[PDB]
């Protein structure tokens, strides 16, 4: 079933699957992979590789945990680096976020083309421009940048980002972005350690919903 | 099309079956077509397929013609099974409908009833009920027999206007008795009859946290 | 020519904990929730306490063929974990969270059940850590109790008293079946209860038993 099956979640809409939620697809390499499809949002066919809805997952992990995967079909979860990569390798992919404030605030931001490249490149981001969202564009910045978590130090910083901002990201200098920090439930005081996206809600908010997802473009 | 004599027909099969807990299975519609359905194996003894759920106000029920036509939301949420399924999956047969329904205080209300069909889009996805039979909730369901469900981007209703719009929702509209698929709007609400409203559960101002809408074979 | 455990599953690179299915003693598939994130992962579930929304006040035929959803609350069935548990010597953890947020575990050398005529008698190991204490061990080789079919020490109904269902003796020091009581609760012992981790008016906000080949 590697030529029988389903490639991408937009391939599984086409099919006939209206409803959102986990299915298995098939990567470049014939390696099944079970993803999450968001069905429902902006036309639909978006595979979704991470999210944060409760702060029931702990996401301030070592490299290896980044680079596998971890979480829940659940709840919370993050793909893994190596299946991100993959699903974006070959071909050119566009990037929605979508966040969701406690107050009830629907964000978002898009991207016209999102690509990580594989571990020897330490999971460097290639960005495309900024098309449209409500969010503003907070990750233009953390273009060309490599992947970072605390036990693996890559940013541009004299110090670690990881641990200066609870997290792991394609951290810069340190950063603009932060979707992978600490459940920190709306505003808080210590400095830009949640889920903050700067042009959002700012440096002391941390949203109560976030996901990134891709759909071949 | 008629009953697939070769794999499971319903939720109430798998349960005969031994899968006893409630969870996302795969049916074969009297097509012997599959779907991949919510199989509630716990309440009222078990057996149930829903179409309809709201939990937690996520997604947004207020769509369009096309959008109800082929379901819409999330496995892992709120979602409408469409009606297209919806239709293939009651009008082959005799099957009930049972009707869950929970207040924000977190008490239980329901609401079973004899026959439950969709015609299908052709005739409008007419409603045929059938006599109420028991449960705490009252909303028997009598009116909204006979009558097209209407959605935002249609009309057809016992109202000249858009019931849809009036009220925010789609349903099966002088003007509406029950409100299931209305604006999730947290609790009693000031704005009349917009919520998700059953009539004799929580009037109109009262909208519901849970919400179900399943079926067994009766 | 497939996975019987979520541990051979870990193995071959699943890394999200969910719903998979395995393959057990004999053969029949069984679907399970795997649990790969704690503690290494490769576990399976076979109890889960998350929200209050299951009635876990049940009896023998529903504890017996296991209820509940994969959407939330569950347990796996008697006649399943005694298959899961049969033969090669599994260890249990139990995984414990309260209503501030706070993780207390347990971890037992090994974990079995026998079968319905031995009435699912518990089968323990020694208590190896956990900083939720020991509260199981005091339960080791007793029958199984639900309100409809009394098997304890107590001249009354153990099950009927503390609302639950277990591998009740005189009665529990755990009873983790037992009401969502939210919270510290001023009622005895009829939580989701574990003596020495919050003791008898702690009700807890999370719950989970799970299985690995030890
Ligand atoms: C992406 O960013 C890199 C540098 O950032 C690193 O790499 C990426 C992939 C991430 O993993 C980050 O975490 C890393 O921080 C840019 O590299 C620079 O590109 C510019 C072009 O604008 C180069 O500027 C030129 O360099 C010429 C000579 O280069 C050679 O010598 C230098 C040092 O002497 C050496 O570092 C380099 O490798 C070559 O050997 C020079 O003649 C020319 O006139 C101009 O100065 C700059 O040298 C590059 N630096 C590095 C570190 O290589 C990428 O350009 C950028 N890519 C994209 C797509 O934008
Ligand atoms: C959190 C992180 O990335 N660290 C993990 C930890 O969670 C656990 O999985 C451990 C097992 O020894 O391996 C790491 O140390
Ligand atoms: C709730 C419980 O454990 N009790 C059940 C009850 O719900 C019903 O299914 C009955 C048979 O009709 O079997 C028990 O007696
Ligand atoms: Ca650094
Ligand atoms: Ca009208
Ligand atoms: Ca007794």
């Amino acid at each position: 079933p590697c030529l029988t099956g389903p490639r991408t979640c937009k391939d599984l809409l086409d099919r006939g699957h209206f409803l959102s939620g986990w299915h298995t697809i098939y990567l470049p390499d014939c390696r099944p992979l079970t993803v999450l499809c968001d069905m429902d949002t902006d036309g639909g066919g978006w595979t979704v590789f991470q999210r944060r809805v409760d702060g029931s997952v702990d996401f301030y992990r070592d490299w290896a945990t980044y680079k596998q995967g971890f979480g829940s079909r659940l709840g919370e979860f993050w793909l893994g680096n190596d299946n991100i990569h993959a699903l974006t390798a070959q071909g050119t992919s566009e990037l929605r976020t979508d966040l969701v404030d406690f107050e009830d605030n629907y964000q978002f931001a898009k991207y016209r083309s999102f690509k990580v490249a594989d571990e020897a490149e330490k999971y460097n981001l290639v960005l495309g421009a900024f098309v449209e969202g409500s969010a503003g564009d907070s990750l233009t910045f953390h273009n060309n940048q490599s992947f970072s978590t605390k036990d693996q130090d890559n940013d541009l910083n004299t110090g670690n980002c990881a641990v200066m901002f609870q997290g792991a990201w394609w951290y810069k200098n340190c950063h603009t972005s932060n979707l992978n920090g600490r459940y920190l439930r709306g505003t808080h005081g210590s400095f830009a350690n949640g889920i903050n996206w700067k042009s959002g809600k700012g440096y002391n908010y941390s949203y109560k919903v976030s996901e990134m997802k891709v759909r071949p473009a």
